[PDB]
């Protein structure tokens, strides 16, 4: 829902410059190695494409503040402008856990702390990637760890196209303001709040709600708290941003092969993947031998959580 050319035309462009790049690609993968250029190109239509999302990334980012600001505004005309001033510093107070700044902060007040972002149609890796990185700490090493930070070296900027053009209105769904969730107004989303908000983003079986309420609520209590819902947040995204980073052949749902590449390119032992195939039809549960998002979601959360 944010209505600007200055934006759209940009989008539009680099597109250009990915589907460019795309299918230069596509030629060299099956060209006979035969006695290159198109290995140069590649990389010189790669460079580009950064610098037209690092430009790009920025004029979201100064949307997403008016429209925060745009928002604190209309919340006082209503009510008590510090009847709510506190709410947000009450809440934003469950984070004090890594070394989050101000900075920090702030880009999680926007995403889970107003509608500014939330179904704006926009995203920005830039403050996902920030963020991400003053979190992979929090989750020991393993492979959880590894889905996270193979989000944020951002790697020929795969991931920084896929966040900014590829999915970014399917990425300001997956998020939303606390505090409208928080239907009762008490720092904690109830296994009721909880279920109704996650129903409609595509999660109705109780198996897989379970499964994500299970993850988010850390000190084990039947109610979530922004911070844990923070929590589940980002890994959501994560999770988001890979599932289509591995539709490989564009067809809209992981396959085996696919997600094994994905479990593969991030660096995953077999010693942990290894009843991988199994799980994998146990998830598939409409047969259809492919992966839904939630599906992968749940796949993710069964094998490593
Ligand atoms: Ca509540
Ligand atoms: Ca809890
Ligand atoms: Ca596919
Ligand atoms: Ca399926």
């Amino acid at each position: 829902e944010i209505f600007s050319q200055e934006l759209t035309q940009r989008e539009a462009n680099v597109k250009k410059v990915h589907e460019n790049l795309e299918e230069l690609q596509k030629k060299l993968d099956h060209t006979s190695f035969a006695h290159d250029r198109l290995e140069a190109q590649i990389a010189q239509k790669e460079q580009e494409q950064k610098a037209k999302l690092a430009e790009y990334d920025q004029k979201v980012q100064n949307e997403f503040d008016a429209r925060e600001r745009a928002e604190r505004e209309r919340e006082a005309a209503r009510g008590d402008a510090a009847a709510e001033k506190q709410r947000l510093a009450s809440l934003l107070k469950d984070l004090e856990k890594p070394m989050l700044s101000e900075e920090d902060t702030n880009i999680l007040r926007q995403l889970f702390l107003s509608s500014a972002v939330s179904g704006s149609g926009k995203f920005s890796f830039q403050d996902l990637k920030q963020v991400l990185a003053k979190y992979a700490d929090t989750i020991p090493e393993g492979p959880l760890k590894k889905l996270f930070v193979m989000v944020e070296n951002d790697t020929k900027g795969r991931m920084s196209y896929i966040t900014l053009v590829a999915v970014a209105n399917d990425l300001a769904a997956l998020v939303a303001d606390f505090r409208k969730i928080d239907t009762n107004s008490n720092g904690t989303l109830s296994r009721k709040e909880f279920r109704e908000h996650f129903v409609r983003l595509g999660f109705d079986k109780k198996s897989v709600q379970d499964a994500l309420f299970r993850y988010a609520d850390e000190d084990e209590s039947d109610d979530v708290g922004f911070s844990e819902y923070v929590h589940l947040g980002l890994c959501l995204l994560v999770l988001r941003i890979l599932y289509a980073f591995a539709d490989f052949d564009k067809s809209g749902q992981l396959s085996k092969e696919e997600v094994q590449k994905v479990l593969e390119d991030a660096h995953i032992p077999e010693s942990a993947r290894k009843k991988f195939e199994h799980q994998f039809s146990v998830v598939d549960v409409d047969d259809s031998k492919s992966l839904s998002y939630q599906e992968f979601v749940m796949l993710v959360l069964l094998m490593f959580h």
